């Protein structure tokens, strides 16, 4: 009744098949603010600036529109040199609230990198709407790298950009 | 005086010696603790783990020192190969609450890097920590990208430090 609308997601979204040279995550975030704020950050493709770190800046194509197989450039500086990463969105649903994406290309740490996000609501006395957001991936291991030493790169920045969320998107409630 | 202290301290660790090829910068956060509490945690050259991000884990020698001219290897956690970083400790000095180290190799995005962090009295209590650092550019490598990078990692480490520190007052 209350963790089943999360389970659901887990089993469609966030489930995944062990291929050979790849590796998988999930991650979860409480924020304390009313998920339909928290949904209007997350689902923007057009700007991941907002949520996330080390990005110098986003471009999108003049004509933009948001649709499965979308496109954008992210110019990353989470390493060096500069990184121009390609990405593509591969599902958005505004009443599920659940989008994600994948790296396309322009990005060695992260190849074949393909993501999803799924937002929750959970009220549990007072009970204020709280959320629940819900981040995994899978990706290619590179050659020659274990498999936790890639998940232990991915999950560090999904953990931050879920806490710089969790900030903007607090803040948003007391404005 | 608070104030004199800090001024003073920037003149001589926060201050640098420019230009081409070369490249630093300054920041700064401000933690609502003691300190003293704050100092502790920064000093310990042998643990940055517990307020600094993307390592993976730290090693230092069985029989460790605590003195200038100690090392620790500090594997980085990059999306790149096992990124073992050499640090040596350049100064410590627990009387005006300075510490600083350099990479002396093993980490090709920031060669020859040597950093600054003084902690600085402010009255609560409220301290502010002052971290900078003097970095390589390779000729072809935007001193842009590398001051950002550089930049962004400081920064997050210091909201770190705040969050760890400030939760030391139970």
């Amino acid at each position: 009744s209350e963790f089943t609308q999360l389970s659901q997601s887990i089993a469609e979204f966030h489930t995944y098949q062990l291929g050979n040279g790849r590796c998988s995550s999930l991650l979860a975030q409480r924020i304390h603010a009313p998920p339909e704020t928290v949904w209007s950050v997350v689902r923007r493709f057009d700007r991941p600036q907002i949520y996330k770190h080390f990005i110098k800046s986003c471009n999108v194509s003049e004509d933009f529109e948001m649709r499965v197989g979308c496109t954008r450039d992210v110019n990353v500086i989470s390493g060096l040199p500069a990184n121009t990463s390609r990405e593509r969105l591969d599902l958005l649903d505004d009443d599920r609230r659940v989008t994600g994406f994948s790296i396309t290309g322009g990005e060695h740490r992260l190849r074949n990198y393909k993501s999803v996000t799924t937002v929750h609501r959970f009220e549990k006395e007072e009970e204020r709407i709280w959320t629940v957001v819900l981040e995994s991936y899978v990706v290619d291991v590179p050659e020659g790298n274990s498999e936790e030493d890639t998940r232990l790169f991915a999950d560090t920045v999904i953990r931050l950009n879920l806490q710089k969320l969790a900030s903007i998107t607090e803040a948003m409630n007391r404005n």
